[PDB]
């Protein structure tokens, strides 16, 4: 029988709503097909996930090892014994023996059963941890893919900005050849060509870094995805009821893992309680003995045997009690751990919801800003070409336009990362 | 008796001065009352700290478990034994027995005593670690609070900057309606409205993130503090003698923790030394036996018993010596750990002192810069409105003014974080 | 004998080339002599490395402890036994005994041998980890040194930029005193003085922080290096064949560490296999006994003794099999760990190669940009001083010039860090 306390799910340590459903599969959440191809490959070859799978097997084997301790043992024994005096008849005595013995703990108060149940729960927790690494990998690969695509896109706008600045410069040169501009405007147009080449070189770096990170995550080194057009429709962004319950969190693998750890701790309390109670063992044996080898295996020399035993703990100076206290304190630790895991999950979902609003509003504003800058550039050119304003007006408008384009790319990347983070924080596929 | 070496505090691994006292309580260090209310709540509900408290209890129980091993044990035993031959009189022999036995290790050379002392020191170290989590939490909550307030303040100046830019734009529009300005100036004034809306949306994000981080730290989800006015007087910044001794560091909990770990290691050396010496045990028992159950508990079948024993290690192939070496090497590791903890603490205090000077000087300079920018803006407006300069003068002055205001807010936040870090690095309250 | 599987190096988990040799010693790689002096000091006093050295000693001792378990033991025993009835002749029986006994496990199937070999391999792995900390420290010290030098250089250009801005301001003042400029230009020139003072204060902070980090790494607090002139020739940057083989990675200490861990796991498989097989032990003793102490050590009371024993596992409910499974699964884990270590190393080398190209191209472009900005500044001054353009042209050119200089310093630092990272990722000296 078991002395373990019954499982009780701790009180929800977070509000019941995120601020006032089930995810689709990742094959549906991700629209872009390239990212899905990379995710599938990662699921096969990624080393971290492979390691997480092996840890599940290990824990399964440890469960088996511990469970085995509940079953009877049967073992053989062989012995020979020479001995004699040191004075007063120096004749050697000699005896041979052979034992075949079985052993069995009755485990009436469930010590061994519960140590086993604890290992089974650790195994269950380990499977959940595995599931967590699985969804975190899907998230990470996808993000890594979009980071690569961001690098491509940044490189692309940098090159077309280079082309633009080269045209601007050629034009100012032509003007100068007609004694129509000045040497200041020319040097300004030349400068921005160089800073743009610098940006190009930077984006090449980031691309290479993105590629290398992606290949580490895949655990494979085949050809990388090429640049593709990517947008808000690349993901099927989560739609959520207005009063989505916090209870969705309890479905994440990492939270289920914590739950199983809590059950393991309950089982360890049962095991520690059992120590206070009598324990009954049983050993039975077939045995033989003889002073010489010849008549050893003689039925004549044989003996059967059957010996039940009971041990009764009486006083142990608070050993059992201290050990029980450790188990109880550790169960309390598991409860806090469970609470921490949920509070952390709640923070991830709340942040991603807030960030979704913030990022959408930043992007919208940034788009309107860009449109205004394009108009500004056009007006500045016209006014400059008619000698009404200095070339600094053109330079300034170009710089801001280019910076805004790079910022807008970064924001769209942040938006996709956040959508992926949200999906994942809700438990993924 | 104990074979452990005496404790000796390692030579100070850092200079004796920080570069040429006792903290007040956090209730006094923090002036702002809101932050103190949040700190008090965190001290109650925060999960990390609760977990640190449970670890102290666990270590206390482990100390008790180990100490118990020093005391006598008294246990019961019950047995029944059926056995018989296999040929040549197949009559079964049967014997029942019941033992009540006491056990006691004399521990003359302090093996068990020292293993106990080691656990007591681990327990002491664990209390110190707890105290460390406690002061780190006070620090973190306070910082998290000021980060929230920074977000509020950034949002506030962004909105008033929005209002300003809308007035600027309305004015340029009016000018245009009088054929007095141009379409370039108008588009420039429009643009900055949009970039400011973008900043507003960003600050809303950061606010939401700040709120969520603060609630994670509190472990509670009641209403959040509203924006309040915050300044250098929100903290009672530490005043330090010119030649403050490094010795103040030895009062931090994390350093005391290291000290207790060092004592534990000393105790483990004592325990390992004891293994080389004889060990004396003592077992005494009341016992009975009979071939049938009826005359079992007969005083007739009973026997008392008393058996002192001594074990003497002679040769063990370097087992004891290797084990002693591990203990000695581990004590050396504890010494290095202690040194590392102090050197790290010294770095924290030195950095915060340097940062205090740097930040004060940056803020002072930035204030003078801001004042200059306000004047510049005013002059640019006047000159622009009289057709003496382009609107780019106004735009440029506005942009720099706004950026400087945001920078100044960030610097004041950094200053408070650094003051808090300094307080904490000196051991907190 | 050993039941362990033979070592087989896992298939290379990365491409055979980095994208289409041996490092020199760090004394040769680093040209700058100051950095080498700091590296030498760190190698002596650094706490992390000292700790890594102690861990090697600890593992060596654990190897010795485990190996000792393979050798015979010889121990002494002394006993006295008083016992008597409880009724029916209350005369006490009394017996004294003294045993000297030897013990020896034959270890025919190599259980103990392999547990020893596992510990020897853990020791070997620990030496490699030590070597890793050693090369990582050389890297970190060098980087920390160049970061200090970066701080010095940033402070220096900030001060000369301050001097420049003060001259610019004095000039505008003079112009105003001749009713030749305006109050806008003056306030603009004043502003940039203040922002530059802010930068100066920031660089003082960073310098102080750099110094404190460097002293933590050195584990010593003597005088710090002063500013020196530093450039691309401070390091003898690695030259690599076009088709450098990935195989160079297998020379890194961290990868060799993984290899030894793999061998340890192989040994543990051997140990677990041995459990299925019979085990033969041997105990031999000299012994005495007597009812009184006087005739105790009488050769008369003495007995010699010799007892070989064999244990044969028959059925254990899958205990041995589960334990074997754990060992096999753990060996598979070591293989994955080995693969991870290599893939990670491959990423470090690939990133550093890409970054070397990117950084060189950014620096080249940034130099050309700087040269263009110097010309722009000169042209703007001339045009401004002749009333042809506003002072905003001068301000703008100064700001960009100063920002580009700071950026160029940061890029040169990044280049040196990357060269150091490359050297280190290839196995260092």
């Amino acid at each position: 029988c078991s002395l373990a306390p019954d499982y009780q799910r701790p009180a929800m340590p977070v509000p019941q709503q995120f601020s006032l459903y089930q995810n689709a599969g990742w094959r549906t959440f991700f629209v872009d097909n390239q990212v899905k191809t990379l995710i599938s490959e990662a699921l096969v070859n990624n080393r971290d996930l492979r390691m997480a799978t092996l840890k599940v097997q290990e824990a399964r084997a440890q469960y088996r090892l511990t469970d085995a301790d509940r079953y009877p043992q049967l073992n053989g024994e062989g012995s020979g014994s020479w001995s004699g005096n040191l004075k007063g008849n120096t004749a050697t005595t000699r005896e041979f023996s052979t034992g075949l013995n079985a052993s069995f703990d009755l485990d009436f108060f469930g010590r061994l059963k519960n140590m086993s149940e604890a290992e089974r729960q650790n195994y269950l927790a380990t499977e959940e941890a595995q599931r967590a690494v699985h969804i975190l990998l899907v998230s990470n690969v996808a993000q890594s893919y979009f980071n690569q695509q961001l690098a491509y896109a940044q490189l692309q706008i940098a090159e077309e900005t280079l082309r633009n600045y080269q045209q601007s410069y050629a034009f100012v040169e032509k003007q100068l050849l007609t004694g129509s501009s000045n040497v200041l405007a020319l040097e300004q147009a030349r400068g921005v060509i160089e800073s743009t080449r610098s940006d190009i070189a930077k984006r090449q770096g980031e691309l290479a870094q993105a590629n290398n990170a992606l290949q580490l995550l895949l655990g494979s080194y085949g050809k990388l995805p090429q640049a593709q057009t990517v947008n808000s429709d690349s993901l099927q962004s989560v739609k959520l009821p207005a009063g989505l319950s916090s209870q969705i969190l309890l479905q994440r693998p990492d939270i289920m893992e914590a739950e199983h750890a809590l059950m393991a701790a309950n089982a360890n309390i049962g095991a520690a309680r059992a120590a206070f109670f009598p324990s009954i063992s049983l050993t039975s044996g077939i045995s033989t003995a003889s002073s010489d080898l010849s008549s050893l295996f003689n039925a004549s020399s044989g003996m059967w045997n059957f010996i039940p035993k009971i041990e009764i703990p009486i006083f142990n100076a608070g050993r059992n009690q201290a050990n029980l206290d450790i188990a109880e304190i550790r169960q309390q630790q598991s409860v806090v751990n469970y609470e921490q895991k949920i509070q952390n999950a709640f923070k991830e979902v709340a942040d991603a919801l807030a960030l979704r609003q913030s990022l959408n509003d930043q992007i919208s504003a940034q788009q309107r800003y860009l449109a205004s800058l394009q108009i500004t550039l056009q007006r500045a050119r016209a006014l400059y070409q008619h000698g009404a304003v200095s070339y600094l007006e053109v330079l300034d408008a170009e710089r801001s336009l280019f910076a805004t384009r790079q910022t807008l790319l970064d924001l769209n990347y942040a938006r996709q990362v956040n959508e992926i983070s949200l999906y994942t924080a809700l438990g993924g596929g």
